[PDB]
């Protein structure tokens, strides 16, 4: 079984176990049919991964049923009070539009982009708010994805205003939430009792992952070497022993939201690994890091059926949330893409 076949087996198991009403995916493989908007946005990204790997046109109807189901199970609308939810679906919509030219995806993305920009304010000097409800909380997870969103939109529409947005968001993110020594990414800045407080304890895989993804896309959009340097510094900190790994493997971040975090990192990490201006030596290091994570999950973390747990070193003994399964599928599709 080569890495493409492993990826296809995890795509099949995910669809089989989690497919529910309206072509959307359920919260867990046990008693929870809750609709989780951003988790289903990452399921769309996973189906696109399968389509790109296979060229199999049977993915396209699955993608379209999921796009339409999200609107139904979110209450017959695409708006969400969580701004990052709208950013993650926007990214998947523009990715699909680039591959299929299906205008329905572009129209949903255009809507979600207007809502995302409304979240920007000069509180803490910039940044998109986490929620339409929490305008003091500026979070890495509502900024890194907004920069990626703007860069995908720039690739499609070639409007200078979208590149301006990407640069402004990235500049604020790097000036506020990026460790200048490591290039790892702090979770948020918020007010408490008159003080601006940065949460430096919460260093999560997906926040450094979207910073790496934005930096990689900015390098490709501008040619400015500072962006590729930033991406390489952050990625080198992900591979070197430290906060995000245990025994050379991306660490257990629990289930729920945290279950998706590692998958997002692997996706953009892998995109940096495919940048043709990346030095050959760094490319070998990054490709080997992805392979050892993929091998670890395949041999030690996956159940016989092909469900991944939060710990890629251990099989899960009970419930597996969709988020956790998606991280597993994203890892295998990234490995298959590097082959
Ligand atoms: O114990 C808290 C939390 O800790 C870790 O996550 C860190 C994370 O928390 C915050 O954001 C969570 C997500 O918010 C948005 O999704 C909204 C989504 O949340 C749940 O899935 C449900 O309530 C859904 O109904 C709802 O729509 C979005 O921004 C997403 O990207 C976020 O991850 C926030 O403080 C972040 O800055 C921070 O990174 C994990 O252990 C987690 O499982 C845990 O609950």
């Amino acid at each position: 079984a080569d890495w493409g076949e492993v990826a296809e087996n995890l795509q099949e198991q995910t669809y089989n176990i989690y497919l529910t009403s309206n072509g959307t995916f359920r919260q867990d493989n046990e008693g929870n049919e809750n609709f989780n908007y951003w988790w289903n946005a990452h399921m769309l990204d996973v189906l696109i991964d399968g389509y790109e790997r296979t060229g199999d046109e049977s993915y396209l109807p699955k993608m379209k049923s999921l796009l339409e189901g999200i609107e139904v199970r979110n209450g017959n609308k695409y708006e969400n009070v969580f701004i990052a939810a709208m950013e993650w679906l926007g990214i998947a919509c523009l990715r699909t539009y680039k591959l299929t030219n299906d205008q329905q995806y572009k129209e949903v993305a255009d809507l979600l982009w207007e809502e995302t920009k409304q979240g920007w304010s000069d509180v803490h000097g910039g940044g998109i708010a986490w929620k339409t409800d929490t305008p003091n909380s500026k979070n890495a997870c509502s900024n890194g994805p907004a920069a990626i969103f703007a860069l995908y939109l720039y690739e499609i529409d070639q409007d200078e205003e979208d590149l301006e947005w990407a640069k402004k968001i990235y500049h604020w993110l790097k000036d506020t939430l990026v460790d200048p020594e490591s290039g790892l990414v702090w979770d948020n800045i918020d007010y408490h009792d008159g003080e601006a407080i940065i949460n430096r304890d919460w260093i999560f895989t997906y926040n450094v992952g979207t910073y790496i993804g934005a930096a990689n896309l900015l390098h490709q959009a501008t040619g400015e070497g500072m962006y590729l340097d930033d991406a390489i510094k952050s990625a080198s900190s992900v591979v070197a022993p430290g906060e995000l790994t245990t025994g050379g493997v991306l660490k257990n971040e629990g289930q729920g939201d945290g279950g998706l975090f590692k998958g997002i990192l692997v996706r953009y990490f892998t995109q940096l690994a495919l940048n043709p201006d990346l030095p050959d030596g760094k490319r070998n290091e990054f490709e080997e890091f992805v392979l050892f994570n993929a091998e670890t999950l395949y041999h030690n973390g996956l159940t016989s059926a092909g469900l991944a747990g939060p710990n890629w070193n251990d099989e899960p003994s009970g419930r597996v949330d969709l988020s956790t399964q998606l991280s597993g599928v994203m890892l295998m599709e990234a490995k298959a893409l590097l082959e």
